[PDB]
């Protein structure tokens, strides 16, 4: 939407020239000095705000990376400690894949039923969907398979420990994503500063014109671009899970985990 | 609160314009340039102040998230290692929920006793309220449960250590919240700066009135809106265990924890 | 504070400015704002980036002592769950943990801790303690001797023994933390120099202002000087966390809360 | 770099502006310096932050590739401390580990690991690997299959096995991090579009300085541009950590450091 | 070597006060406004640059702080688990101390042999020196001793693992140091910025003179001092493993660790 507000700045500059030669006549003066004070303060505050939003996105991407790492080492460990229990392979792998897809749907407020019925039996799908947090459930189920191998005596308490620790990695991951999606940390102010920048960009012409005249737009559209390009970054980073093509590519990540774990 | 000052600002602007004629006579010249120096100063400073307030608030949110995580897996580990012992599932889950709520009440400066006794017997509720470190007592009893199950031979030293770790995670969380509230040690500056930023925003029109005259208010109010809105940003994040709106949703969190662990146990 | 001296000084110096704006073109001294805005913003940028590190390390000290409390709390919990029985062994442990705390506080305030071990430990260990170069390291080797005596007894398996030793690491690391921050001679490479730089800046500022401001010089000069000197004092505070000033950490109350925690936990 | 190209452009632009100041009041239109101070400072701030992102990316990449050397070093250590005379395993595991390293280099440059693979392994498993979704991951799996092969045969307990499996975790987490920086980079976007805004700001700049600077415009408008153009080129050198350039990370050199190390550890 | 720059700067002020004349010629004027843009820009760039440099320095510090902690508690564990096996202790302590020296000698590219023979048996020194990576070779040899305690039954897999994990705090340290020592990162932007600050300063009076007249050699040396201080701050942090006086002492660090490791073995 930057080119709209840009080429609306062009308008407000034309207005600030065809309405410039009237200022003392009816009052009003305007100087660059306040607007570069304001401008520098806005440039400092944007940098700090973006630094937060960038942080959020970076943290989200790290959480989803740990999904992939943990779910890979758990299947590796099954294949290496119980090399010969493949009917447990499938059960665990499918609970893991279930869990990935199920998290994606959690973050998107979408229906996971569809995806669950492809990987798991309906007797599981209903138990899963019934929970106040189906992801946590799918983890509980993974833990079940892992501990039944223990009571079966196929896993020592040591090796049970090794693998259980990955359900721990996966839980620390679920809690993370809930933290970022459930609790936005003061993102309302992102609206505020947005407003602020726009207001700034549409006044700058009326202040620049005294020094720039017919050059007023050429300068006042450069400056605003540099400011509108910076605020825009906060808009494309602050929703790491959302529908927008820039947000984290969760469908594609999930496909990656499922393809990995299949073996 | 902010809009009180955004109006007071226009008071200072019209007061400046009416106050302008006696400037030359009375011997007062005021120029924007020092005030740009001051404004750019204050702005930098707020950026760093704010930067810190934000980090504190993130630590509190991350620390609470750790509760939800650690308890979820502690329960899970019970139901996976000792799936046929729900007499301990009940007691451990009830200690864990009581840990969360005890904490929430610690940080809110309120009586933790109601939620405490709703989920426990009286015989231990006493020993907890009768401690000066109640939330730490709850962890003592919750560990005592696992130690029991180990003496009983129902947990090996391996599988006991597994749950003991997650207790250690909760202990770190408790130390964390304790430190974060554990005084705002001489951070008086967040006050100082605020007091600064108000003064600035009120003196600003008396500097701007020469170079702007009848334009002065709108500009000043604009700047006072910009400096104030950012400044008040580090009032919110600075108290994170509060009764405020943008503050942490602790009550909702503990509710989520209870429903989580009750639902995991089958209740 | 020490700044409310500096504020009065600034007012004095701007008076000097107004009474000595006359000998200006004569002595050849022209002083304008615009070079001093460069100096001021350069300085503010630098203060932000300096305070940034100062708050970082003060925060680190905070987190280190909090970690002391957590680790010892849990080592006590672990004993009260794996060896519910041997309460007489524990006091010799809790006595070493409290000995460790106070020996840290005296290790940092650089004082003589002998009058404090005698309250916690028999005197045969005390001369052994003072004998070694670093007595906190020694108290740790001793509490380790306790846990490890319980190991050789058979009262602890290598698993449970491990569980406990790890917390003597959660503790050794805090030791080596406070050390690295103490022997860290406070990186005043820029800090004393920044404080100086800001002082000089603040006393000059009126001379660069008076040409443009006249009688209004002292007012604007002290607002600016305050804003800079207040953000600067923020470092005099957050740089001696192991000191005694009202800003520096309360290490005595902190050791004491450690003690009443451990005592309260040992019945 | 080809930066002295845009410096050249600024000299030439200064000559145009120097012999265009006459024409300038064509419509009484001027270009002051004040607004380009606004724009220049703002750009500088934004370069600070953006670069900060770029740098962080680079440093992390460097860290993960260091961890590779670290974890393989320990895993071979434990293979020599615990099974000090297995030898068959001593070579087989090291070949799988070198092959992991080289194959990670290939993975990030999207290049052909068949050649190094064949160099280190029998094609009996070169094919098991090349036919996998993520050959790096199949290689970690094969290493595991050797450590489990040794546990099965009882030559490692579940405890020593666990020790080594922690290190194959250390390696999995490395792979994951690199794969994230490459497959899921945070919005690259703004970087390139700053290089635009910076460039333009350089060329447009002397048209504003000439009015103040006369026949000094070339020598100064260049200095300024250099400053900006230098800081900005940081992003380029620090955003392709895995790519091919002098200024990039010498992954080949690193993989030969790793191989030389592990072959040193096995005589 | 900074005061060289300050004196030279005073000189060029004087030059500015006289050659200001011939600036009427053609048009070679220098304003304050362009240098205030450039100075503010340079202040920002310096800020972010020092930020990175500081971080690299702290990381070096803490790496070493972990040499201290890790070796300390490996010794204590050896005592509380194997208190009777002094003949082992003296060996493993020899290898830990030798690791510290060989690490420092590595980061200084100085020769280690003098310390190695002082601490280790000729036939081990020959091997360590024969390696291409002797610090790692030392960690390995420290391994064979612990792993032979395990091979003798004097250590169980649990306790062995509790020590093995310290050989890892160490391995992680040696890697971190090596990576910190293969820098420069961009290949030396921080040099480029240094020159940029030198030029900015030793052109600044030519731009101040038109306004400050004699007050030029004063305001100017103040400004140059501010920038040159903040920037000289980096050349100190960038080489933390260096011979120069601002860098970590290391030899002091290596001594502190040696005496710490002897005052824990009754030596
Ligand atoms: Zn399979
Ligand atoms: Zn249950
Ligand atoms: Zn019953
Ligand atoms: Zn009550
Ligand atoms: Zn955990
Ligand atoms: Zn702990
Ligand atoms: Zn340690
Ligand atoms: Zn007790
Ligand atoms: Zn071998
Ligand atoms: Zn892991
Ligand atoms: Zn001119
Ligand atoms: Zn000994
Ligand atoms: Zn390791």
């Amino acid at each position: 939407k930057i080119i709209f507000r840009l080429l609306l700045n062009v308008l407000m500059s034309i207005i600030a020239i065809i309405s410039y030669q009237w200022y003392e006549q009816l009052g009003i003066h305007l100087t660059v000095a306040p607007f570069s004070l304001l401008g520098i303060a806005i440039a400092i505050f944007l940098g700090f705000r973006n630094s937060a939003s960038y942080s959020r996105f970076v943290e989200a991407r790290n959480l989803w990376g740990t999904v992939l790492i943990a779910e890979r080492t758990l299947v590796r460990q099954l294949r290496n400690i119980l090399p010969a229990e493949h009917d447990a392979h499938r059960r665990i792998v499918s609970y893991l894949v279930a869990f990935s897809w199920s998290l994606k749907h959690q973050l998107r407020k979408t229906d996971p039923t569809a995806d669950l019925r492809r990987l798991l039996p309906e007797e599981r799908v209903t138990e899963i969907l019934a929970s106040s947090m189906p992801t946590n459930r799918i983890l509980l189920l993974a833990g079940n398979e892992i501990g039944q191998l223990r009571e079966a005596g196929k896993l020592s308490d040591i090796t049970y420990g090794l693998m259980d620790n990955k359900l721990d990695e996966l839980a620390h991951v679920l809690g993370g994503c809930e933290r970022l999606a459930t609790t936005p940390v003061p993102f309302a102010y992102t609206l505020i500063l947005q407003r602020t920048v726009y207001l700034f960009c549409t006044l700058l012409p009326f202040a620049l014109v005294g020094d720039l005249h017919y050059m007023t737009p050429f300068v006042s559209v450069f400056i605003s671009y540099t400011f509108l390009s910076f605020d825009s970054l906060a808009e494309e980073l602050e929703d790491p899970f959302g529908t927008a093509a820039n947000d984290l590519p969760l469908n594609a990540m999930c496909n990656t985990i499922e393809r990995n774990l299949l073996d």
